[PDB]
């Protein structure tokens, strides 16, 4: 016979470490907003692989263009050219507006590259004494788990018996620009490293005005301003970019996850020639950076974003769902907020129930949700959801939540 | 009309960031060992993307696995489970003759995966104080371009302005027994890691006996034994681990680049229980790590190199081309080296004269390689190269080397 | 006639400066729990003024000592001996069982000391270049207005506008013993300066075990742990000091505020003699720092703690106090903390209702308590209360958090 859910389990359990907490369900198909397990019962995705299927799962056009390159060429290294980095690259600078792009392939790579041209800049540019750079981050940051991107976290399970750690990475609160302030009076500070809405931290969204008060006090202090956009951008919180809410052009922008509508893993690193340029040709790189089939998965991604207008989706349904989270009661949901659709709730956790057990019946209701810590359940369904299926969502949250 | 090859690369020079300097061919379809240019010219393949094509371009098998599952799911992330990972998982396992296995997607993250199991084993388990470990390497290993990475690295390309640089990464030289068992008395290190060639270096094989002797030392000191196998592995020298010729049993192994066949970014981290799970659940991740696209296109991979029997071709096809390689004048090639497939030849370099040039003249015979540095040319053909195309090759490689 | 309230507040307002945020209330008496107003009404004192009055207002052993001493001799300067200062010095080192105590005369310079305490053992004793030294602090800690306490500060409220600040001072969160162990792997670092419970910030306890863990950190990487007691100490928390509940000795502890019963201002550095005689003559020191009338005070002050068991009363009487708080509705008390008479209250703030209204209405139904921000209400009355005075107190409290 087929595997069960519990085989499947088993069966991960024996071969594969343990180092994620999943949720026990087995999915084996995917389409738009919605998943099948094994046994064959639909759910409702509202985590989206992490914001990686913001254009739903196996989107066609995704899907013809990953296809049709898969059957001409998919690897040469950038040791030689060939016909589709360079289309990619004029449509995506274009697209965003910077000179030029850095291709990478996971999120936390083009992190890595941010800091290495941030270090880069100060030293042959700024005129930073090496090696003395150093980059700000904020509290709750989270950019992957490599050893210098841990070296940067607060968050204990991501450090904590890894170390010893990367020198030259500060940390400051997060959506506090006194704290930026104080930090920028040392001109060996290169770069600040901030998210426009921190996802991992639990969708911690910043007050009106920070990112303006960030960009203002960059230039004014003659720091990078470094924007990871690897979760918030792409539609996901209604723009383009979450930086586009208050118009702010950061000196780097960081792209991820659902640059390829999660099939293949494609991320960016864009600025201008002034800073990209301090990498010079042999400094930096990557065997499956900028390779032919991930720029063309890459490119349709992008097409499909602006085809169906997903970010003015998001933004038109993302107040109708945290409207409709609101109406919970005060002492069973603590908190409501996010940006677009990307959202999350805090529930008054008590030593009997929490955000884990909530998850597990919003499962067995058919509605697939992540908490992160075990307080916070994250909303992100994919941006192609109507306002109709996610009234049902709502609905199944509702039922969830006062069943308790 | 369609873009010539000076268009794709004036394009690229536009848009693109500056990181690599490639051999000026631009290329736009590849199958087995051959690649096409733009203006329709065709290729032998000596580069095979860094040994990430090992079963040629566009491997049919691999392609139709890649093709058949991405209709399905390609993407769910590991806080959900799908029914392929663990199917994958218990494969590569029974494979290797491990445990467990840790997903990843590039070489880089498998390295950083490995750093952070070491130390994460040196405190939990061999019992050092926080934050004591180290780790140490050999001169003249590359193993990606993440800050830790190039903070292992003695090539100042690598590591130049880019600090500072990660503490408790320790370097000796390679090939080196003495040198490993001094590195060793100290009670704080963790692990070494080493490639059981050194690829980037220049094909630079180590004396019979350094693995069986590093084996001795690592186990004689409570010290894991991490063997990178991204480049060397998956049958390129002619077993399928490098490491197999001495019959070494690393503890912890790393496979990358042609666990794909080049159609995706998988890597891998092979290990035993009492290591793996010394890392705990939310304390390592990667958000495309163990999708279930690139399990099934890893699977494929693996098969193909157990099908056709490409490890044992790479050792027969390999002995030829070193034979026919060293009939070239003392005079002019001055070393020939290799295991398998992975090969190269040390030019005798002068003012005029370099390994570029040579490789930029066998591009206009029909060849493609790359140099590392001005005096080795590396050859390295997909390994489902017949002898007949191999000795046609060759005869490009001798007339290219005495027409100069 | 004589003032009224209203006169009293426009007259400061004239002519003193406006750096404080005082409640609209004009005493004009103080003894034991209660004060008086202008106007003839009665209130609890729920204040302490920040702890300073742990043995109430006027107490007449403390007033008594007061008296006696104003007659004989007041202040000599430390340039000259007296009797007292010896005295003094010989029982408060006896009772908290240090070598010797460092005179001073408010809490930020009882802070001061200890930095310069910690630079000078840095560089002198640890063999840290000068001037290389690092002090670590707590996120939340408040330790008084100078430009270096303000240095530390994680309020903006505090250093905004006072800049550029004291280098050399680094921040890690408080109640968090990974962040404390990855920062103490700097060997740079001196000493580590934290509050036992964070009095300003809101009354933050921190969970079981963290003193014994900063405590054995501390030891572990030769860092002096510097334990701020200034608010904390002299039985408010129901021990001696804060640190006593976990059996834990500091390097250094400040004592302050109800050092003096509120009669004088006096406080005390109290540390072993390889840190204390770092400091050399001429090298520290005070004009009014160990003057006879404040040292006769202070006897006084810490016989009136042990004569009257205050540090019992003080544990029996906040274990009564923080049981009926929470039985106030969990959907506007949304949390309870303290230990002994050390105690807060968070409430659900809404735009309407905040912690200044609650204090308010507290001050008209005879109870006189400070708000931290929106949402939180310390509740800290003299020592000397009695149970059913505390009981009346709390119906109080009762009676206006339910009156909204
Ligand atoms: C993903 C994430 C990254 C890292 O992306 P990667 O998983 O492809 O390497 C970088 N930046 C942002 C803003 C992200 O959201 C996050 C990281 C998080 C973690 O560090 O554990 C889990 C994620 N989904
Ligand atoms: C590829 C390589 C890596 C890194 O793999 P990645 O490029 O997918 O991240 C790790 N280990 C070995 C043995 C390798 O061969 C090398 C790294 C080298 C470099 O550092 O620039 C270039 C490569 N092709
Ligand atoms: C009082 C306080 C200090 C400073 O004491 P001082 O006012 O006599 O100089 C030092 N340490 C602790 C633990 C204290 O509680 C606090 C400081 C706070 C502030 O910084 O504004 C207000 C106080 N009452």
């Amino acid at each position: 016979g087929p595997p069960t859910s519990d085989d499947i389990f088993e069966r991960e359990y024996k071969y594969g470490a343990h180092n994620y907490h999943p949720l026990p369900v087995a999915l084996e198909r995917g389409k738009g907003i919605y998943l099948w397990d094994v046994e064959g019962r639909k759910y409702f995705d509202f985590l989206s692989s992490y914001s990686a299927v913001n254009q739903g799962h196996c989107h066609p056009k995704i899907v013809n263009a990953l296809k049709s390159q898969v059957d001409k060429l998919t690897l040469t290294s950038r040791a030689f050219y060939n016909n589709v980095l360079g289309e990619y690259e004029e449509y995506i600078t274009k697209l965003f507006n910077y000179h030029k792009v850095l291709p990478m392939n996971t999120g936390v790579e083009a992190g890595e590259t941010a800091c290495k041209l941030a270090r880069k800049w100060g030293y042959t540019v700024k005129g930073i004494q090496k090696y003395k750079a150093k980059i700000v981050f904020a509290a709750g940051n989270f950019w992957g788990r490599t050893l210098s991107a841990i070296s940067s976290s607060t968050d204990p399970t991501s450090y904590d018996g890894f170390g010893p750690f990367m020198p030259g990475f500060d940390i400051i609160p997060y959506n506090d620009l006194p704290a930026l302030e104080r930090a920028l009076q040392d001109p060996n500070v290169a770069a600040f490293m901030v998210e426009p809405i921190q996802g991992e931290a639990g969708v911690v969204v910043p007050d009106p005005g920070y990112l303006m008060g960030v960009r203002e006090l960059c230039t004014r202090h003659q720091v990078l301003f470094i924007a990871d956009e690897i979760q918030t951008g792409l539609a996901r919180t209604g723009r383009w970019l979450a930086v586009d809410y208050e118009n702010v052009r950061p000196d780097i922008v960081l792209l991820g996850k659902a640059l390829s509508g999660g099939l293949y893993p494609v991320s960016a690193v864009l600025c201008d020639d002034d800073i990209m340029l301090t990498i010079k040709p042999g400094e930096h790189g990557s065997t499956y950076g900028g390779n032919p089939l991930g720029c063309r998965v890459a490119i349709a991604a992008l097409e499909v974003l602006e085809e169906e207008n997903l970010a003015e989706n998001a933004d038109k349904l993302g107040i109708i769902l945290r409207n409709e989270l609101m109406k919970l009661p005060s002492d069973v949901v603590t908190a409501v907020r996010g940006k677009g659709l990307l959202n999350a709730i805090v529930i008054k956790e008590t030593k009997d129930w929490d955000a884990w057990k909530v998850c597990l019946r919003l499962r067995d209701n058919g509605l697939l949700a992540k908490p992160t810590h075990g307080d916070i359940i994250r909303f992100a369904p994919p941006l192609v959801i109507k306002e109709d299926e996610l009234r049902e969502s709502i609905e199944i949250i509702n039922k969830t939540i006062l069943s308790f």
